[PDB]
């Protein structure tokens, strides 16, 4: 297991336009296009990350490579953030493929709220850091994905992922 296999299963692939969990036009593999409802401001997204005339879909190849870019500018995102680096630097492998998941998902900006477990992370703390983390949005949104990851913390093992 790695982190493109482990976030192609929490984020599946579609080629064409989709709405996220939250209702946020998408596509490849979790790729968000935009935060706003105009189908149109997303397909005008779409071209411009792509390159081309789109006219919402895409093909898998452009999709793996929308993909790899939003690996890279996860792992980048943690290790400019300062508050960030320091837990990530601390983690094992398969916990770091756990927080590169979260922040795909959530956003530097998501996850750096996250103190008191991140704190307990980096003080290894697991099982208590996997309380905390349910204690959260991120959690009651989408419960079958955050407990995958967080068994991913609990544990530092890819069973969640079988
Ligand atoms: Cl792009
Ligand atoms: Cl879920």
């Amino acid at each position: 297991m790695n982190i493109f296999e482990m976030l192609r299963i929490d984020e599946g692939l579609r080629l064409k336009i989709y709405k996220d969990t939250e209702g946020y036009y998408t596509i490849g593999i979790g790729h968000l296009l935009t935060k706003s409802p105009s189908l149109n401001a997303a397909k005008s997204e779409l071209d411009k990350a792509i390159g081309r005339n789109c006219n919402g879909v895409i093909t898998k190849d452009e999709a793996e490579k929308l993909f790899n870019q939003d690996v890279d500018a996860a792992v980048r995102g943690i290790l400019r953030n300062a508050k960030l680096k320091p837990v990530y630097d601390s983690l094992d492998a398969v916990r770091r493929c756990a927080a590169i998941n979260q922040v795909f998902q959530m956003g530097e900006t998501g996850v750096a709220g996250f103190t008191n477990s991140l704190r307990m992370l980096q003080q290894k703390r697991w099982d208590e850091a996997a309380v905390n983390l349910a204690k959260s949005r991120w959690y009651n949104q989408t419960p079958n994905r955050a407990k995958r990851v967080i068994t991913t913390f609990r544990t530092g093992t890819w069973d969640a992922y079988k």
